[PDB]
């Protein structure tokens, strides 16, 4: 009958009323048993999704990202990657919304920011990757890439990980100084340094940059440390890579998402055979990752919308708790189904 | 740190403020001027047919579909309709068949600028494309307009028509007898007079029909194919699943036939039926050089609508014009725009009662 929206500030409010740490568990449980589902073959991933490159002011894209879930209701997150936005007009780089149709009927039931949701669900795959791959005594954090998603990588991995540093690396010097301050909630402590030390000091790593097509890689195949995990997060356009080829080749590796990563993940420099089981197998058989935390892993994080649902059902119950949000008949529903023009007046 | 931005969203009353304060008419009128001038420029090559939309089949109740609409404006703004084509909706929830919203994204940022309602809108440009086919291709003089399938698009095809061609009388059909029957209630502000005619009577009699109903999937033709004026032009409307057509291939095989968007067209529309070689020019095409429709007028002649988005843009325009002039819609801030662009966790809570 009405659609219901929530805005930036009922978003505050479910951050505020549910606690950082609460919520971003709450969706790292709540990913780690649909995977687990997926993994079992009782839900599907989710279809490849579509996208608009745009051109200026640098390269990005726009992208639909659907999931259904028959007869409940169809998931569908509208989301841009445009990374002159921080520098050239003070808006996150990933800018998005996520919409809920009813499945038997069409109709727009709900509607939400997508920015932070985006980056609390990105953290928690990370985590949920983390948590089967790295070592659980894991205590030094790499970040390349410092901007909105380094955030909640961090503050995701804090959660699963002894983490008692982060040594971190941004090419834009003011978004690595800006670092510590973000990140000081989560009291693991910053420190800037260059990619070839967090290389070697890291005991699990998240790259996410917003680094050109053809420019990576973003962390140089110098050594690292036997037991090193990295979630290669960074995933925007075809042609975009993070991580070196002879790191991926020596590596363990799993993807969300294989056939939507190995067109548009670092799975683009490997062929199919070479990867290891998907994570939602890995989520339903554990023990299938049994050796890997103490061996070079990595997870290939390229976002799914599956993941968006989840998130937004996680939202959406919290704001159900305390009633937040608006209804706003957006629809036109003619009480005569069978006339455009029936507006409304009682 | 620019200008707070927040989505302007045109609901139900306000859609139906613009409707009341333009006139219907009026309205209409603007969205065919606008589908008119804009189908012109991608006949000369000045803009682009929207890409192929996107779809995921549902099965139940009946078979249905749901539908991603995108069109894109280089530098400009980005429009996606999102719209559910649920046909067991009106005889078993009270809803339409033909249920959306219309969404328009900032190019440049990608931030979500509007939305608004899909489903008048959807109703008004696509009754407003049939107008444009069918000052092309139907007689300038026509009297009698026929229509099968009486249900929310037959409202908008009768309307649209009835201002560009000199009508007198709709002759109407429709398998579900309720539905035919409410039918000149709905369109008795056309000021057109309807009866209720068998399809055989209005392929017999009509100088313009539209065919727009939920049949279902091989369940076709709704027009038998049994004598037709000479003149007689179809705008052919249904259009939802693969396997989903209206005319007979025979009647089709005879006509001049244009579609809206052929790629799409050759897909989910009567050209379904069709090889490539039976279609003519482009609606497009027709719309830019209006002598290629030379004779067409005089003879069998087919409009094969699907819908595509590029349609939606322009009408969406049309409503946010209105809109800004009479100060309707809500501002809502919907994404969430952190005061520091690289910190999910700025975020700004309800302010406090003062
Ligand atoms: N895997 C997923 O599910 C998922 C989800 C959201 C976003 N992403 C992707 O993650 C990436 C980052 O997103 P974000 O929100 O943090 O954007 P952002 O602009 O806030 O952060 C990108 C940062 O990377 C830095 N950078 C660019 N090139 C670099 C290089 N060669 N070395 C080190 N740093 C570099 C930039 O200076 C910037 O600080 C994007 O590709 C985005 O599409 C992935
Ligand atoms: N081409 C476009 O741009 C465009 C735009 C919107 C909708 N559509 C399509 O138009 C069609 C109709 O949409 P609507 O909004 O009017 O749906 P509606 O349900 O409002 O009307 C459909 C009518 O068709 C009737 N019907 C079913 N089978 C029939 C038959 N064999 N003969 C006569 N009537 C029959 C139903 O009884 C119903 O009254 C759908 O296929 C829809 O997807 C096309
Ligand atoms: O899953 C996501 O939200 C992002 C959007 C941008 C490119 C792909 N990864
Ligand atoms: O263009 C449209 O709006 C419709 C939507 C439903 C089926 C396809 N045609």
């Amino acid at each position: 009958m009405e659609t219901w929206v929530l805005g930036r500030r009922d978003v505050a409010e479910v951050v505020a009323a549910v606690g950082r740490d609460e919520l971003m568990r709450r969706i790292i449980d709540r990913l780690t048993g649909g995977l687990a589902e997926i993994g079992r073959g009782e839900r599907h991933l989710s279809p490849l999704r579509g996208g608009l490159e745009r051109s200026e002011p640098v390269p990005g894209i726009w992208e639909w990202m659907p999931h259904r879930e028959p007869g409940d209701h169809i998931t569908l997150k509208t989301v841009g990657y445009s990374p002159a936005n921080p520098a050239r007009f003070g808006l996150p780089t990933i800018l998005g919304t996520v919409a809920r149709y009813d499945d038997t009927t069409g109709a727009l039931t709900a509607l939400m920011d997508g920015v932070l949701l985006t980056a609390l669900r990105t953290g928690a795959a990370s985590a949920v990757a983390s948590r089967l791959l790295a070592r659980p005594d894991s205590h030094t954090l790499g970040l390349i890439g410092t901007g909105a998603q380094a955030v909640t990588q961090l503050h995701a991995l804090s959660l699963v990980l002894p983490l008692q540093r982060a040594l971190v690396w941004d090419t834009d010097p003011a978004h690595r100084e800006s670092f510590a301050r973000r990140a000081a909630f989560t009291g693991v402590s910053v420190e800037i340094a260059e990619p070839a030390r967090i290389a070697a000091e890291a005991d699990v790593i998240s790259t996410a940059t917003s680094v050109a097509v053809g420019q990576g890689p973003v962390l140089p195949d110098t050594g690292v440390r036997e037991h090193l995990h990295i979630n290669a997060v960074g995933a925007d356009l075809v042609g975009k890579t993070e991580l070196p080829l002879g790191l991926l080749e020596r590596a363990f590796v799993t993807a969300d998402h294989p056939e939507q990563a190995l067109r548009e993940g670092e799975c683009q420099q490997l062929s199919a055979d070479r990867l290891g089981p998907q994570l939602a197998h890995l989520c339903a058989d554990p023990a299938a990752a049994a050796g890997r935390q103490d061996t070079l892993s990595v997870f290939d994080s390229t976002g799914f919308a599956f993941e968006d649902a989840l998130a937004m059902e996680v939202f959406l119950e919290a704001a159900a708790e305390r009633d937040l949000g608006i209804r706003v008949g957006i629809e036109h529903h003619p009480g005569d189904a069978l006339d455009p023009y029936a507006l409304q007046p009682l």
